[PDB]
């Protein structure tokens, strides 16, 4: 399919899927003197008290974590969303070092880090319709910066060892996803697509101001997962963040001044 390495990764993907080239494309650099204040833009309502953990998987590019959306246990609304958003999954984008990682950039500024928790939109019926749709996804984007630890990261930190290599997958029940979210929800929000192939621009961005910390201990942990296959050549999964797409004909705006 594709990777990040010398020969198949960010640069090379558009000869398989063209809309790599497209006009609304991800990730983006966030300039923050250019975003425009909207005041027309609602609070977001994260409503997580209801979410049911399932699996952790690594799918050789990254590692997700799976909820079930069968009912509308953990949804997003509001901001600048109509209508009812069910989470799916959440997974993160790191670096080999802890100066590079995040996929979107904040006046060129690179976190350690990026965390997506992607949803979506019921009224397509699933996950698999709603990609096909112009506001079939949203995904809440949380940066990762290194300092003190994160509490409510440990468990996922902990599992990781159980998953080392592609295709591998466990229980991974009872956790809280609202324990990975900063104080504020201050946002800034645009229209986009998905990081990886098939990059379909179905996605509205809610990208949080605040960052999160996490300490470098944890963050080391996700650099020893591998994006290999178990008895195949070990090649470290790091750096699987795809690099600031242009912004064309779009604006970002955003809910605070
Ligand atoms: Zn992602």
């Amino acid at each position: 399919h594709f990777g990040y390495g010398k020969h198949n990764g960010p640069e090379h993907w558009h000869k398989d899927f063209p809309i790599a080239k497209g006009e609304r494309q991800s990730p983006v650099d966030i300039d923050t003197h250019t975003a425009k204040y909207d005041p027309s833009l609602k609070p977001l309502s994260v409503s997580y008290d209801q979410a049911t953990s399932l699996r952790i998987l690594n799918n050789g590019h990254a590692f997700n974590v799976e909820f079930d959306d069968s009912q509308d246990k953990a949804v997003l609304k509001g901001g600048p969303l109509d209508g009812t958003y069910r989470l799916i999954q959440f997974h993160f984008h790191w670096g080999s070092l802890d100066g590079q990682g995040s996929e979107h950039t904040v006046d060129k500024k690179k976190y350690a880090a990026e965390l997506h928790l992607v949803h979506w939109n019921t009224k397509y019926g699933d996950f698999g319709k709603a990609v096909q749709q112009p506001d079939g996804l949203a995904v809440l984007g949380i940066f990762l910066k290194v300092g003190s630890a994160k509490p409510g990261l440990q468990k996922v930190v902990d599992v990781l060892d159980s998953i080392k290599t592609k295709g591998k997958s466990a229980d991974f029940t009872n956790f809280d996803p609202r324990g990975l979210l900063p104080e504020s929800l201050d946002y800034w929000t645009y229209p986009g697509s998905l990081t990886t192939p098939p990059l379909l621009e179905c996605v509205t961005w809610i990208v949080l101001k605040e960052p999160i910390s996490v300490s470098s201990e944890q963050v080391l942990k996700f650099r020893k997962l591998n994006f290999n296959g178990e008895g195949e050549p070990e090649e470290l999964m790091v750096d699987n963040w795809r690099p600031a797409q242009p912004l064309k004909n779009r604006q970002i705006k955003a809910s605070f001044k």
